[PDB]
């Protein structure tokens, strides 16, 4: 008669003083956290982007998880971003964990190919990282001359990026605590090449129908099995998790 | 300070008595549920099918579904399946119920073309219904006498299946407690057309990578809201959901 399972209720109403422990990035070490949105079904987008989708909580996490950043990491197909917003209140939460004013944007490149015309170079307070293979870094970093800081990220083929040298470049200049959102080529390569270290997903109460691609795309195929960490909802029904690699 | 957040934890472990009332069927009326399993990262297999992700939980939660359904509707393409399992209990359950001992399996297909040579019609207690188009029903009904009973489902096109007719060519045979386990090409079709009443999905704790497909496939684009009626856990971080059309 008895069972492995469990029923969830709500057990307790989070204040926004919870969520950043619910959401701590760890004291020591470089970190890999992506957060993405995706139906029931497993479709990531409607009508090109995730954002008709988003929940009554998605602001309050979406918000806190860039806040507690140091760097946001993006692929080149989603920019196409502006510098990211903190208010008031986020840049003195973030002085007194002692990090940036707003955290840094870096976008991922394999070709190096950005114009130097992009709202990424252009709205922001800060010159954006751009991250790319020693194939093309030297030109890249003329080209792109006092817009951005452009830095090599290849392993053992100098014409491809190597997602785990990407990390440990980015914490070698005390970026340890990394946030991604987008988009799937960028995520499916960290699921690819094992270095995403927690997803936090927020499951949105829709079913869209086959046409939408999945939150992470490419020919990778992985196996990687996650803790479930928590899981928070809203009256609409969403969830919000939280997975962390075992 | 406050946010529409709440934790959720496990409240009440469930006995396999208490489990049925969780998924119980309306009283009255037709009801269309599927019940899959994805990863977190919206995939539905892995190595080509989805048993590999399936959870401590999810044996329960399969076998309670098939059980308490009068017919699972599956696809053709999923299919290459044998006659559903009661074991003896399942079949008092069902009796005491009023329903079969066992439930009946119905293959969807739009052109017919299904082999004599099959374990559907094989391995099996009950002859299978074939449901397919008015366009091909004849031919259908001779070439599989003997094997199963072939009815026709078609709307104002008799080329092809009409799911709203479908499904009520189920009820009108005392069918009306509907499940589906697959595959994503009628997920998607039921999906498409406004026809799914609820959807049981275990989400497994893994990411799988870009590779796998969806559990809907297909050209269908809808923005369907559901409801989100349950969430069970186990030790093993699956969660066990159950969503039903608002
Ligand atoms: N459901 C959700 O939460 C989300 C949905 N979205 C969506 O993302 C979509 C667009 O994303 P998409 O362009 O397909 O994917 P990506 O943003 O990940 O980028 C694809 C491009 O980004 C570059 N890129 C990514 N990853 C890597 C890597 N490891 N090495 C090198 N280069 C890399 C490549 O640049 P290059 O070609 O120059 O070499 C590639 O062509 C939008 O539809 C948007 O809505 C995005 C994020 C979240
Ligand atoms: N993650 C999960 O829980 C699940 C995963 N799976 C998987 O399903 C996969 C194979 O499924 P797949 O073949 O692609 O999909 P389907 O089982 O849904 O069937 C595709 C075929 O089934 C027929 N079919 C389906 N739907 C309809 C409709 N509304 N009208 C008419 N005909 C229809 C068609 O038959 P025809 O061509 O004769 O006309 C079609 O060619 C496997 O990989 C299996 O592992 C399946 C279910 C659950």
């Amino acid at each position: 008669a008895d069972t492995p399972l469990r029923l969830l209720s709500s057990v307790h109403y989070l204040t926004d003083g919870e969520l950043p422990q619910l959401y701590d990035y760890p004291d020591d070490g470089t970190w890999l956290r992506a957060n993405f949105i995706s139906s029931l079904d497993g479709g990531a987008t409607v009508d090109g982007t995730s954002g008709a989708m988003a929940g009554p909580g998605d602001r309050f996490v979406f918000n806190l998880l860039r806040e507690l950043a140091d760097v946001i990491v993006v692929g080149v197909g989603t920019v196409r971003y502006s510098g990211v917003r903190m208010g008031v209140v986020q840049r003195q939460h973030r002085q007194a964990r002692g990090q940036s004013e707003v955290p840094q944007l870096a976008i991922v490149t394999r070709s190096g190919r950005l114009d130097r015309d992009m709202a990424v170079f252009t709205r922001t307070e800060m010159a954006p990282l751009v991250l790319t293979t020693t194939a093309v870094a030297d030109d890249t970093r003329q080209r792109l001359a006092g817009l951005a800081e452009v830095i090599a990220c290849s392993g053992d083929d100098p014409g491809t990026v190597d997602e785990a040298v990407l990390v440990s470049q980015l914490a070698a200049r005390g970026l340890r605590r990394i946030l991604t959102e987008g988009g799937p080529t960028l995520l499916g390569t960290f699921v690819e090449r094992d270095v995403l270290d927690e997803l936090c997903l927020t499951i949105a109460p829709y079913v869209v129908g086959g046409l939408a691609r999945r939150i992470v795309t490419g020919p990778g195929q992985v196996l990687t099995r996650m803790r479930c960490a928590h899981v928070l909802t809203d009256d609409s029904g969403y969830l919000y998790t939280r997975y962390v690699k075992t």
